[PDB]
């Protein structure tokens, strides 16, 4: 996250921290995710497509720091890694960038809701917030495009939704951004998601309810003029989510 502010997991209790175990024992941060039910985490397929082996991944809930065992956190293994069958990546645009992770503790149990571990509601079909709506993003991603390290403390920021017709303008993304994607940015281009924030949530308050409207997917640079953050529009994928969580 470029700009914005540091936060803790009690502010974003649906946030999942996803890590990968390498040969030799080293563990590195991969992507963010969101808890949509006790046994299920939703993320982005591009996070796992090059290493699609479920045994490689570690999922944490109730974790606020990149290398601290936050009080009340829960550690899980991936029982089932579900990638979208028609996923593909162009020079910029990522298609069907959505994945599901069935989580299980070493004792065989799913998440236990608490003050730091909570689910996030899914949107209803054909009901996305109007363009201009302010929404929040969360992640352990880069603070600056030139950084190579991720921040130790979890971050958050607020961006505004951008219409499909504006996002399709020639100086924006043209025909590369589709109706299955949602654009969001800062009007002053000072804050945004970046590398490391992928798979994480775009949460919008819609008709009084906190909703998982988007999943961090792609963008040209980070906080670059006329180049919004692009997110998987979760409302389009409700039939796919329901079928694969059964
Ligand atoms: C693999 O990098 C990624 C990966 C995912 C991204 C998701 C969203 C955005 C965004 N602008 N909201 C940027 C991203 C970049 C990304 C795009 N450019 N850069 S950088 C660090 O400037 O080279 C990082
Ligand atoms: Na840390």
């Amino acid at each position: 996250i470029i700009g914005g502010e540091f936060t803790t997991i009690e502010n974003q209790p649906w946030f999942a921290a996803i890590y990968r175990r390498h040969r030799g024992g080293s563990v590195t941060y991969v992507c963010g995710g969101s808890l949509i039910s006790p046994c299920w985490v939703i993320s982005a397929t591009h996070c796992f497509i090059d290493y699609p082996k479920k045994e490689d991944y570690i999922v944490y809930l109730g974790r606020s720091r990149l290398n601290s065992n936050t009080q009340g956190e829960m550690k899980f293994e991936v029982e089932n890694l579900i990638l979208h069958k028609d996923y593909s990546a162009d020079t910029l645009a990522h298609h069907n960038d959505i994945a599901l992770l069935k989580i299980r503790s070493k004792e065989g149990r799913c998440a236990q809701p608490s003050r730091t571990i909570q689910t996030i509601a899914l949107p209803s079909m054909y009901n996305d917030p109007q363009f201009g709506t302010s929404c929040e993003i969360t992640g352990f991603g880069k603070e600056q495009s030139t950084d190579y390290l991720y921040p130790e403390q979890l971050k958050m920021t607020v961006v505004k939704l951008i219409s499909h017709r504006e996002c399709q303008q020639p100086h924006y993304y043209g025909s590369e951004v589709t109706t299955k994607m949602l654009c969001a940015a800062d009007p002053q281009w000072k804050t945004d998601s970046c590398q490391g924030d992928s798979g994480g949530p775009l949460v919008c308050s819609l008709q009084g309810r906190m909703t998982l409207t988007g999943i961090v997917s792609w963008g040209r640079g980070c906080a670059l003029k006329d180049k919004p953050g692009v997110y998987t529009r979760v409302s389009h994928f409700l039939p796919w989510i329901r079928s694969h969580t059964k």
